[PDB]
């Protein structure tokens, strides 16, 4: 019957579709991620279709999302929240990172606040699936940044506050495919402005995913 999903954070109930490439997520309190998802398809189309997993439908109060795993042999899986948290400040000061794949094995806590030290520490503690060969996590590295990048950029010219919403960073075990994309509308706001907070986020990850790029 139903296969749970193997999150890395957040609260949400969330299963595998019947179907392959589908994961289901329940809408706990409202249905404003929907509406959200609805939004941005109507006025910034290009940034649903770049940054954010396919919304293929809705059944009830479960949204049928694209598997950003689907395509790997091994995934490793980090989210950090760029978005403002609900109450709390910051773990890493700019973004939180909320979990990753086998972050047990190095005794990551997402109640831990974080030094730089130990924010770039548990970003390395990721990438150590990704194996010994420099140039392959490398490039893992240089494609992460040239899409986030691209993402800062776009932010400049959308008028939404994007509380709450995570980053999705995916790679492949052999390093042979990564990406990283946008989730997690249910508390996303129209405002009059671009959203200062969440673009610092990402230019703050830029700065960090670009010294390990550059690490000698
Ligand atoms: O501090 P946040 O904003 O990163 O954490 C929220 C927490 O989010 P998440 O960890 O499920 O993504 C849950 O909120 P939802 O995203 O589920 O609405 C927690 O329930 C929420 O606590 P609360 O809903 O009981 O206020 C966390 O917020 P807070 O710790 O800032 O209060
Ligand atoms: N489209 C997706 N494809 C793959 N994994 C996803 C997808 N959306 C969410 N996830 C996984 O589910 C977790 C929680 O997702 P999120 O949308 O942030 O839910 P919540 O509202 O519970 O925080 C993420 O940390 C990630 O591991
Ligand atoms: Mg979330």
């Amino acid at each position: 019957s139903i296969r749970i999903f193997p999150r890395i954070a957040g609260r949400s109930y969330i299963i595998y579709g019947q179907t392959s490439g589908i994961i289901c997520k329940r809408m706990e309190k409202s249905d404003n991620e929907f509406v959200i998802y609805n939004y941005i398809s109507e006025h910034y189309d290009k940034f649903l279709k770049k940054y954010v997993p396919k919304l293929y439908g809705k059944n009830n109060d479960m949204l049928l999302l694209e598997d950003l795993t689907y395509n790997y042999n091994n995934p490793n899986v980090m989210d950090v929240k760029i978005g403002a948290r609900k109450r709390k400040s910051h773990t890493s000061g700019f973004f939180s990172i909320r979990g990753y794949t086998n972050s047990h094995d190095y005794k990551f806590d997402p109640d831990e606040y974080l030094t730089s030290e130990s924010t770039i520490n548990h970003i390395k503690n990721f990438m150590e699936a990704g194996g010994e060969n420099r140039d392959k996590t490398k490039q893992v590295l240089l494609k992460w940044i040239m899409k986030l990048s691209e993402l800062a950029n776009d932010l400049f010219e959308i008028n939404l506050k994007f509380d709450g919403v995570s980053l999705i960073f995916i790679y492949d075990d052999d390093c042979s495919k990564c990406d990283v994309n946008v989730v997690d509308f249910s508390r996303v706001k129209l405002i009059d402005t671009n959203d200062q907070m969440t673009i610092s986020a990402v230019t703050n990850l830029i700065k960090i995913l670009s010294e390990l790029a550059d690490n000698p």
